[PDB]
């Protein structure tokens, strides 16, 4: 079910491979097994579960929230093209060294990078603004995505060194994300909300730190994980990264724009020091609205 | 000096091929010819024409502007890239349907999109705020990106889907961009500022018009073009493209930064209506301070 030469013979005590001249390509190298049944049968069914939580997500923002949407419009396209052509070429990429490339993975990274990137500079969805920091986040992730692209497509010193080049970004990236968390948090009022930004940060960390640990493990590190071994991988972290994450955004929004309806926009100054940093702390009380020197 | 077999025999009256047992991948389309010793030469020319203008730029810049030099820096790497290893994987992608991609053009892409895009949604350098049409600009056009490589990857009614699907929101980057540029001339003061706004609007939509113009002409597409042929098409609008707007760019700032150095930051209410839309006028006359509803 392969569209390239799988049919060969061996020659000359196996040291000549001869292949029908009909135009295929042909490559050892494509024909190694992409994992045991029992990987397979997990990835099938943690895949279905991906494609209902996409679903039951998408028509629940069904009943401003665009960020959300997208993310599990394009998770859904995504288990379409699985479902039929998961492992034909362009959405595994079978390439002259040799290597298996998941474009199908990095394709949809690309794609939702500015959507969760922006949506992470728009917790609250209050603001009508976005500062230099979050053209930086973008700048630095894109870079991360294409050089780790590029690394999944190389071998030897060429892979390492376009990793390294990956790592340098996604650090820059880490950095200025975890500073938007702390305003974040900050900003929006006490109770439950702070609850919900926290619940985002654990999750955005954890899930996004395990992509270079899952890069390494995989068929474009150390060959450690098998095919359908990083398939499970992935859909297990992609569950957090994308369905969970914007559920748990669409529910701080919600309640961010309820506060609006109740208590109105009350902001405060909390100047921060973790620098000498500002935030504009929304409130339930009409009283507290002064600047609160919060020297961290 | 391709890493894949190049060697073979064909046998039974060229029905069968035979290679080595050396590990090495094959394919009979990736040994296609790049083009004519001509269009390579053109091709080798405009290259060093490109890391020439990559360079002076740069050291110009040398004398807020981050923008410009990232996108004559990734230049400079892409050439050293090219000239030590232009058709080696994975500068080219040589695929198992056959296919030549050159990831090394759209990698850069994706890598600059934002920078570029970030730069036209700050052509005065004044302000420190984004609107929420910028944020639209990034998702539309790294789709764009997403898709075409997708389409590059792939074959037959796959390949005409996904180019589909990048034109789509290629067309919503455009309309977009369009805006931009109208309210950015509408901001700048009266004089030579707004030749060079102009000058950077002709230039962003011929040259970004000419790259899906080129992808159908290029062998993604319906081969029309060679390699190298695509090579000496892809320079002529990469100088276009990075250097000299980026270098229309960063004059367009340094202009606008000294009319706050003379006479100021003295904004105007030109509330124009190509809709009902509104811009910040910096004019040279401290008199000239008020709304001035230029419907179109
Ligand atoms: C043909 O190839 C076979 C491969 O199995 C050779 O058999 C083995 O020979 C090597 C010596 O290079 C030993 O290390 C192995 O232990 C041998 N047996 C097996 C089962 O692998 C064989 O020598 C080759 N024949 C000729 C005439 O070249
Ligand atoms: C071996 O292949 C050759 C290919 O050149 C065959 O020669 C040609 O045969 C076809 C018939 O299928 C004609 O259309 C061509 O005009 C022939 N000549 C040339 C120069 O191309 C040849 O018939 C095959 N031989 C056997 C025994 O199968
Ligand atoms: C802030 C986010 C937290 C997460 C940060 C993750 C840290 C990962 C670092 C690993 C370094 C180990 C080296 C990995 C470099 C890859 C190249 C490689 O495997 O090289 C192939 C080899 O040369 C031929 O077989
Ligand atoms: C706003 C920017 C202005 C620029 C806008 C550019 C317009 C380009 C449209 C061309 C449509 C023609 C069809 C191209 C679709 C590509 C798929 C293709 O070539 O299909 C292969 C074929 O099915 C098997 O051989
Ligand atoms: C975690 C994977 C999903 C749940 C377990 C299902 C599974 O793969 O178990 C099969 C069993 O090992 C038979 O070989
Ligand atoms: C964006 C990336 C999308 C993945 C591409 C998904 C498209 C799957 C292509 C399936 C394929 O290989 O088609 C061959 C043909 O149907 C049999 O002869
Ligand atoms: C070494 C990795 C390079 C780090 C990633 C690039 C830095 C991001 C960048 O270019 O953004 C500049 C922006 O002006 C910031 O406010
Ligand atoms: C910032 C200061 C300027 C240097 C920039 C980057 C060096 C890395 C260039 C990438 C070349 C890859 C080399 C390799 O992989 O070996
Ligand atoms: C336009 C291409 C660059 C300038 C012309 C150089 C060139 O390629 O001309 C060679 C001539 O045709 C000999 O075969
Ligand atoms: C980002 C993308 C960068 C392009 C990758 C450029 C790296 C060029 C790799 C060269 C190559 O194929 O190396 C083989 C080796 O040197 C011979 O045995
Ligand atoms: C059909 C192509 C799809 C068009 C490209 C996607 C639209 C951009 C988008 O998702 O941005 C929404 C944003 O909130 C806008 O202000
Ligand atoms: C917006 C409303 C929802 C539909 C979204 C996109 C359809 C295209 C999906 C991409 C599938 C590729 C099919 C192909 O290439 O054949
Ligand atoms: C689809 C949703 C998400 C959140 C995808 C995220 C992907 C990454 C965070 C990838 C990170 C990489 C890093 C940090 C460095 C190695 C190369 C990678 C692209 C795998
Ligand atoms: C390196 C600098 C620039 C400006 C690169 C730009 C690339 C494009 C504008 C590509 C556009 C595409 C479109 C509109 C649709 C087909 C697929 C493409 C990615 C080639």
């Amino acid at each position: 079910r392969m569209l390239f030469q799988t049919s060969y013979t061996l020659e000359n005590n196996g040291s000549v491979i001869c292949i029908p001249n009909n135009g295929q390509c042909f490559c050892l190298a494509w024909l190694k097994s992409n994992g045991t049944n029992a990987e397979k049968l997990a990835a099938n069914i943690l895949q279905w579960i991906t494609f209902a939580l996409s679903a039951l997500c998408l028509m629940f923002y069904g009943y401003c929230g665009w960020e959300e949407i997208y993310v599990a419009t394009i998770e859904m396209i995504k288990f379409i093209i699985e479902y039929f052509h998961e492992f034909d070429e362009p959405a595994v990429i079978y390439s002259s060294n040799g290597n298996k490339t998941v474009w199908l993975r990095y394709a949809e990274w690309l794609l939702t990078c500015p959507v969760i990137l922006i949506h992470l500079s728009n917790l609250t969805g209050l603001a009508n603004d976005y500062n230099k920091r979050t053209m930086g986040l973008l700048v630095s992730d894109i870079g991360t995505i294409v050089w780790g692209t590029t690394a999944a497509l190389s071998k030897g010193y060429v892979r390492v060194i376009f990793f390294l080049m990956g790592l340098c970004y996604g650090i820059y990236t880490f950095f200025n994300a975890a500073k938007v968390y702390i305003e974040a948090y900050h900003t929006v009022p006490k109770g439950r909300c702070r609850q919900v930004v926290t619940g985002m940060a654990w999750l955005f960390f954890v899930s996004w730190g395990m992509f270079p640990i899952l890069f390494i493990l995989g068929p474009e590190g150390f060959g450690v994980l098998s095919v359908y071994g990083s398939t499970v991988g992935h859909t297990i972290i992609d569950l957090m990264s994308k369905n969970c994450w914007g559920l748990l955004g669409h529910y701080l929004r919600v309640l961010i724009h309820e506060h609006i309806l109740i208590h109105g926009d009350i902001r405060k100054t909390t100047k921060l020091n973790i620098t000498e940093i500002e935030v504009e702390t929304l409130v339930e009380d009409e009283a507290e609205a002064g600047a609160v020197s919060s020297e961290d």
